[PDB]
């Protein structure tokens, strides 16, 4: 038949764009969600209606507990269960909020920010590999502004730095098994829904390429390339998709 | 009207694969060469037979000198003369040889060739490209190993480092003009002309992903992505196409 | 009075050498240890015999847990309790072992120790150090020069060391308005593993361009000493590799 | 007896502070200069007043041309003829001005910005290494902001990137001879004399640590460390001395 992909947090925003675009490219997909049951279902609906029985949903909480392992195993599972194979893993799901050094308790923050951002990708990676001709690859959602961090976002930043480390080490380690591991690093994309609107323009104006944020589909485009046969020799690479934002000094 | 691209050192090896593949994507192509007259003319005949009036050649020495700006201006001008437009510039041409710090070319010539082709020509070509200015982009052929260099290749490495700087500086500067500037960084690809079987397998053995060098087409694939509509928010980015080679410790 | 420093995992190897050199430069020192009780007490004994009332020990597991914040707070408080001040924090303590992806400690346990010691505890200690400030304040984080060219099957260790880089940068940024500098020291190959054979040692030694030998503990401490000194008063968010060229050598 | 150090562009500003700190440390110094003869002599006289026969001056243009190799050989020679040895080389001299891609000629700009910042350091490095017959080191003055460049500084940035490559390449190659090679990367240091205080403050306010530029002495302090017995294992390292400026996003 046709290849299959798991996308994490695929309900909304960047994950949904990735999901749809993988589908259009001919992937059967698992739409993982935590909170967005509705949205997951609706997207599955839309993809199933397009090609019969090619989109399934999956619940899991990706916080750092004692049960993350099983959850990550569950997610990889259902991809094999629904489609009998798993070609692609997109690590998209992610928490993001400030954690000031001079001031949810901390370990909540750690489980979410370190847990979702780093540890869960590590576990999914381990399951994806464990259960493996083909074109297998993993794509991690990184952050182009990792070296010029937002003030008071240490934990978030630590977790994204950790994700670069996983990208590198897993690319090395899984290269023998023909599994590629890559990253996509957005700058400013879909801005926080809560963040002010006139405040949003402030950020848009800093971006060299067209004074605007990346659309979700732009991010998705890079993911598509990395999983494709056009990237068959690409592993351990992180592709920034930031419109030049990371090149701009203070 | 199909867009137009200049590829430097497009007569052989990776440059040829980039020109071919731009052509197969719908571009008209200026094939720059220095010495490889026959291969140059040969390729253009092949492109033109495939689609008449779609390929030209343009001879130029890319060694640094007081007339390199005029030679660079001429390469770009050749594209406007042939095709009435210049949409893409691929900085591919490259001198590569050892320049030990501790002891037939003079050092003046070594600097001219290694710094001229790898860095100064790209800069002058970028300047000419932007001056004569849809989906405009420049792709620089960089080097994935530039922070773990070959022993005794200081001038080469300096040139490739300079090219990274050019990639970033021009991406920043040319963004408001809608011109994107990116790089592709091979690890080990098409291997040298003068090298034994034993030595090839030595290098190949180092590559985590499949224990082999990149095909030129694999390198060309990333160039294709960067110039395409799928990369319209990507600028100042360098994509490693190295099979994990740069991840491998001594 | 004399400034005070907290050094984590300071009973042996690189931490001890850092504690010793800070002590010789006139610091009062907290020697944090986990398991190495005899060795920590021995070191403090030596340092106290050198100038009385200048060295204390402090026991803490730096494995991630819900009590890890309390333990890190307690480490910092030990310094204020002993010496009335805390000028320098060195995050040296580190777990180091393989965690293969394609496969005995549970994975829960691996994550707790490798991410906890190498990254979370540094963050918590960073927080406690800064909050307790109410001179030349700085933090030095022991990083790893080979993080972008890692050992096969050391995913979690590498992830923690990359996190520590992120902490170094983020904390340099956030704490600079308080006058606290935050930097890193990144060894290549230094003191080899106690359980490693001399045969394997020489394999690693011969890869080092500068001298074909590992860094001495002193040489690593030397860089730490520079970063805390007034010769580094404008330096923050910098990581100095002390690796003999090792990270420049290709495969 | 006393070790000897060559410092380039040592007449004024940062190179001056380095010469002085090296002298105070016990070094005999060659004060290289291009135009500031008056400045160079006064420094030399003052140093020589502190300690007889410990300081000499040497004039040379470090621009790129067929005579540059000879010039750099002569600079190194001047240390040996004066002091009988050359233990340290500090590549400090630098040209810095904008070179927009869109009243000097372009070839002149290339010659000056690539010549002073990259090529002359390479030639000096070669001459330093070849003339050796303990604690030998080279320190290259880099730039902490090379990945977040000033707009329209492409050539400057290319030169500073090249210098990073030299540092790394020469570190690797000279390590067997026991010559360490490292860099110091200032952020904002001595601001131009004639720059308005109101402008100066715009840059000053960007700096996290103390909201001021680095003194020349602070930069020199990092140089002193790298040449010292405390840095005996450090090679191929670049120490940013930037007060956190490079960590600050747009
Ligand atoms: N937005 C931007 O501008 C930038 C984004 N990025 C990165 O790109 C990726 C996508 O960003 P964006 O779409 O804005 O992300 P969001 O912050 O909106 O989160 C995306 C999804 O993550 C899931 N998620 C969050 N926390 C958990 C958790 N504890 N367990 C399980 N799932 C969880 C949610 O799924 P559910 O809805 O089902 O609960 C949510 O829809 C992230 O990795 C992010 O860090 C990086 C830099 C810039
Ligand atoms: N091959 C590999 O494994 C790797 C290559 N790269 C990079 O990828 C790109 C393509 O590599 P590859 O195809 O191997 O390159 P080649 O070594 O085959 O050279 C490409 C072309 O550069 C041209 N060139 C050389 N000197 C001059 C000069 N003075 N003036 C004008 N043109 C000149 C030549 O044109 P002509 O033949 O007409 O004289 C030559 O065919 C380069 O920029 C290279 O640095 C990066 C790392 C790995
Ligand atoms: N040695 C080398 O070659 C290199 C070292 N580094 C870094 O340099 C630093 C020093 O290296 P090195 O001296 O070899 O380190 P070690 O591996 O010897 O560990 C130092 C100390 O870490 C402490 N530690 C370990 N696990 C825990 C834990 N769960 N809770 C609390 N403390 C713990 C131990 O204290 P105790 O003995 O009391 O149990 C130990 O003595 C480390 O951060 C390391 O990663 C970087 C690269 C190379
Ligand atoms: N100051 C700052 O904020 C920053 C500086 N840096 C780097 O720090 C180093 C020192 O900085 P700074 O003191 O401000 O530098 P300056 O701009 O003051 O230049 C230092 C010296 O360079 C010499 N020089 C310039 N062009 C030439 C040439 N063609 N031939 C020979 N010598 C030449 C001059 O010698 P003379 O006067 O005798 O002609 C000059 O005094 C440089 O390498 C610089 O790039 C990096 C980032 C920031
Ligand atoms: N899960 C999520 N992770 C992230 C990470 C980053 C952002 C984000 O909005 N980043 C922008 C940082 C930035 C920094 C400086 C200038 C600008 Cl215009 C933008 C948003 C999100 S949402
Ligand atoms: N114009 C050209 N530029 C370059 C640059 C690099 C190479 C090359 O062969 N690079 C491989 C270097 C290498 C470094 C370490 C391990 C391995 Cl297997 C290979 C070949 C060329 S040809
Ligand atoms: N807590 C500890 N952390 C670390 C981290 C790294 C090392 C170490 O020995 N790293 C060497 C890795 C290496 C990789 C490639 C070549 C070589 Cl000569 C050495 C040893 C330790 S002990
Ligand atoms: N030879 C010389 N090289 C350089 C390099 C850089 C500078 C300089 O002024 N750099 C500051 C760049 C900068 C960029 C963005 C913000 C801020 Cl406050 C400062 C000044 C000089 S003088």
């Amino acid at each position: 038949e046709a290849p299959a992909a798991v996308v994490t947090g695929a309900a909304k925003r960047i994950g949904r764009a990735i999901a749809v675009k993988l589908h259009q490219t001919g992937y059967r997909v698992v739409i993982h969600y935590h909170n967005s049951a509705e949205a997951a279902v609706s997207l599955a609906d839309e993809l199933n209606k397009e090609r019969s029985n090619t989109a399934v949903v999956c619940q899991a909480d990706l916080t750092n507990s004692n049960v993350l392992p099983a959850s990550c195993e569950e997610i990889i599972n259902s991809c094999f269960r629904a489609f009998g194979r798993c070609d692609v893993l997109v690590n998209n799901a992610s928490a993001f909020y400030p954690t000031p050094l001079v001031q949810k308790t901390v370990e909540t923050q750690v489980a979410e920010l370190i847990g979702t951002n780093a540890i869960a990708p590590f576990l999914l990676t381990m399951s994806f590999a464990q259960r493996q001709s083909s074109n297998l690859s993993i794509v991690n959602l990184c952050d182009a502004m990792v070296d010029q961090p937002c003030m008071a976002f240490s934990l978030y930043n630590m977790g994204k730095h950790a994700l670069v480390g996983l990208t590198q080490s897993a690319a090395l380690e899984l290269a023998p098994y023909g599994i590629r591991v890559n990253g996509v690093a957005p700058g400013v994309s879909l801005l926080p829904v809560a963040m002010g609107e006139e405040e949003k323009d402030k950020w848009r104006r800093k971006v060299p390429l067209g004074r605007r944020e990346a659309s979700a589909e732009q991010i998705a485009d890079a993911v598509i390339f990395l999983v494709s046969g056009s990237a068959q020799y690409i592993t351990g690479s992180i592709i920034k998709v930031d419109g030049g934002l990371s090149l701009v000094h203070a």
